[PDB]
């Protein structure tokens, strides 16, 4: 092995020099200079400071507009909520672990770290496939109404919860990874005592291959086959790219530890594609603004 | 002397056991935690990241739309300038210099790090002076025209440099100050070499009583002597005490170090208000959206 595992941990940092400590019990500065950590932490606090305003914004303009009910209005208002766990719930434990250097609250703050990114990020990635059929269903009529949209909300949590929880009680772990000063789903190590194989296999069939089969079926049928449906197509369109281009380099990366266990990379491997998908809880709003006439009249009107 | 004086250098931190290194060699790390510093570096990232957009926009809005040439418009069209200049010539400095807990750049990085900070934070309060004279000559009528805005914006750079240049050629000098990752005014020695005393005398006599002076000469008619130089004149009352509310808390305190040199003081002292102070970069054009009904309108035509 190249990396060092302990009981909660898997370092991507040989102890062959007796240097390596538990991400738990002290900085991490063996593996990477103070000011890469200072890096992190600054670009965490960005995230803060304009994570909470846009999608409080979002939030609000859309409860003060009664006009705002459509499924994308619905959609959007339900990602503007979960974006708000991540950054209070989650962002709030990731800067003040980058601060220090190691996860000062221990195990319990990388399960709070882990759980509102993996979370957030299955409600964006169901909500997508709700959108998909949503579409499908309104350009190809094979009628999709505001009872469907907010059955379709509370699906993205069930599905979602499904996903983040059992990390939390015994099905897989949150550990570590890269620089150690974030968490997520344990592709390090095998640890029979919570099954760890299994869980991987299920998240990556279930959680990733399902919705994208769903979302490109959806896709196919509306190339293959009015202003105001248009845009919103458009939309749709960008934020399924977006996600991609979010979340596919991690997704490639923790694809490819889990199928060479103990090979030899390093902390940066894994950081920066860990740290790039955390965006996640900022751009939708911003797609938002820029894609949809109607909702971006409201907020001038609410702002102004 | 509670403190430690080198040849370019004065360290709020007593060298008796010998730890005190030079703040142009080596990170400061004995007089202050990792994670203080890496909270300055996340700081100055935030206000970069917000400095350069929201005075960009005010310098685009105000060139695209010709209607905007009031001697208001003219002064925050330089103040967005001055703004833009200690973003990129300055606080890029800074975040680099918090990142690694010393001034890398050494001694260069010092004088880009103040000169651009005190020409900027000079330029803003004579620009007060400029405003308060305009105020009290349309109110009291005892005409300012785009004439005398514009003579006015070049006098203000007169005076700017008059107090932000000599340091750099030889008339007091640029020192670090509190924690060492940011640079002011030499108020801690002697160093007759540089005149320092005669400086600060000339600098607060100078750049700081006399323009207050000649505020509240013109403040003072305004109160014991339409609409639209009514909105006017509540905005420069707010940006004079907004000015106040971010230059007072260092004022005092560089004073206070000035009459009391070589007394027990620790580095947070100064720390605090001199990084209070670089908030001077972002106000002012968010007032303008706050309290000019016209400039507001013209930035919500251009974005949208
Ligand atoms: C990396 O190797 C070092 C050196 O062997 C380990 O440090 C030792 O740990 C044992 C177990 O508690 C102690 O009894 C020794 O006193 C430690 N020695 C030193 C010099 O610290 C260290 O635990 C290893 N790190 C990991 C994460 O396994
Ligand atoms: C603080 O005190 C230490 C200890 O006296 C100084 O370090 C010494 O500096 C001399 C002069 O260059 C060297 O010859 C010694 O070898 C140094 N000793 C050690 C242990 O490094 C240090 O220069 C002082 N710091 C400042 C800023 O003046
Ligand atoms: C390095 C230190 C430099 C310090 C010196 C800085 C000087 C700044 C002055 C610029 C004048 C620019 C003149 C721009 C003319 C604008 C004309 C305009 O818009 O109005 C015309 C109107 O007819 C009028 O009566
Ligand atoms: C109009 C709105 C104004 C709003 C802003 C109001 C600011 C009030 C405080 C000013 C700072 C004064 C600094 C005085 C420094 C004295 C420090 C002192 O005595 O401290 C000794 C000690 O040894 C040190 O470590
Ligand atoms: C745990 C917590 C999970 C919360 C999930 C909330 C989703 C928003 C769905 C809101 C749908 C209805 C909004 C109605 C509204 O805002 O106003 C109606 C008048
Ligand atoms: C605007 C900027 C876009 C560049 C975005 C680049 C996103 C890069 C994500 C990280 C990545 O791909 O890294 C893989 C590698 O294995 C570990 O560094
Ligand atoms: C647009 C977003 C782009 C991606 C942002 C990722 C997060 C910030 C990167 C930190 C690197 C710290 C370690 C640097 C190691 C250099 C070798
Ligand atoms: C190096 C020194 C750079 C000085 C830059 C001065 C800017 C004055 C801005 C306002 C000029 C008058 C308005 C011109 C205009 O926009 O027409
Ligand atoms: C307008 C900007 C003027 C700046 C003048 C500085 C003079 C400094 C003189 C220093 C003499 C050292 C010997
Ligand atoms: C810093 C926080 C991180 C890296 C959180 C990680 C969350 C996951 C393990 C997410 C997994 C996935 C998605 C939410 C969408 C794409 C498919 C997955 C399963 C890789
Ligand atoms: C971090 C950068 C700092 C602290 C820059 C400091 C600049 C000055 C020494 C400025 C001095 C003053 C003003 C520009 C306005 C108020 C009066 C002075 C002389 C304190
Ligand atoms: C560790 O790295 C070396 C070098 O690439 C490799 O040969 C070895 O197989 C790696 N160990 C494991 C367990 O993969
Ligand atoms: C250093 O601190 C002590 C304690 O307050 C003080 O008495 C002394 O005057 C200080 N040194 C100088 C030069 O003022
Ligand atoms: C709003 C927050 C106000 C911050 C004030 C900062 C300057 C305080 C001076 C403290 C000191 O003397 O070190």
């Amino acid at each position: 092995m190249n990396g060092t595992e302990g009981p909660n941990f898997y370092v991507p940092f040989s102890n062959k020099t007796g240097v390596v400590r538990s991400p738990f019990e002290a900085p991490q500065y063996y593996l990477a200079e103070p000011w890469q950590f200072s890096m992190l932490a600054a670009y965490m606090f960005l995230l803060i400071m304009l994570g909470f305003p846009i999608n409080f914004l979002t939030l609000y303009v859309t409860v003060q507009h009664k006009k705002l009910r459509t499924p994308l209005n619905y959609i959007l208002l339900n990602l503007a909520v979960a974006d708000l766990f991540m950054v209070f719930g989650g962002f709030t434990t990731t800067l003040y672990t980058s601060l220090h250097g190691y996860f000062v609250f221990g195990p319990t703050g990388c399960n709070l770290e882990g759980f509102f990114a993996t979370l957030g990020g299955e409600i964006a990635l169901w909500s997508l496939v709700v959108l998909a059929i949503e579409r499908y269903v309104v350009v190809c009529k094979p009628r999709f109404g505001e009872n469907h949209a907010i059955m379709g909300v509370a699906f993205t949590w069930v599905m979602a919860l499904a996903c983040a929880a059992p990390p939390l009680v015994g099905w897989s772990r949150y550990i570590p990874e890269g620089m150690q000063c974030s968490c997520g789903i344990d592709y390090y190590t095998p640890h029979e005592e919570t099954n760890n194989e299994s869980f991987v296999i299920y998240m990556f069939v279930v959680h990733f291959i399902i919705p994208l089969i769903v979302i490109f079926f959806c896709y196919g049928q509306l190339v293959f086959t009015q202003k105001a449906e248009k845009e919103v197509t458009r939309m749709v369109i960008i934020m399924v790219i977006a996600f991609l281009i979010c979340w596919l380099p991690y997704a490639g990366v923790a694809f490819y530890i889990f199928t060479h266990q103990g090979s030899d990379f390093g902390p940066i491997f894994m950081t920066i594609p860990a740290f790039f998908a955390k965006t996640s809880a900022v751009y939708n709003p911003v797609i938002y603004i820029m894609m949809n006439k109607q909702f971006r009249n409201c907020m001038v009107t609410t702002l102004c």
